[PDB]
């Protein structure tokens, strides 16, 4: 369930109900331990141009961002940011590659 990664199928930008439940819960500890920041970013595969990509990786990490929110984390602690295509981790010339790019990263900075 919990990880730092959350993924997404395919030009697809929502979280199911098991997603959702699992980013409560992240959210839910990190407000418990008082923790001030959290940062979403979000990615996307490289088909598509480079605007199309960066505004599905904005509604992705907003989805997210959406989560913590209704969780208890105020907006004003919480950073929403659409990198579109440019950060790939993975291999987008494959099928399991690009799945693996279609992303949002929970990051705690330090």
């Amino acid at each position: 369930g919990m990880s730092s990664k959350v993924l997404f199928g395919n030009n697809l930008d929502r979280l199911n109900p098991d997603s959702r439940n699992t980013l409560t819960k992240i959210a839910r500890a990190l407000l418990a331990v008082d923790i001030d920041k959290v940062r979403l970013e979000g990615h996307t595969d490289n088909y598509g141009d480079e605007g199309y990509n960066q505004k599905l990786s904005e509604r992705r990490a907003e989805s997210v961002a959406a989560v913590f929110r209704e969780a208890g984390m105020p907006a004003a602690n919480i950073e929403v940011r659409g990198l579109g295509m440019s950060k790939p981790v993975a291999d987008n010339k494959t099928r399991a590659g690009r799945s693996e790019n279609r992303r949002v990263a929970i990051i705690v900075p330090a």
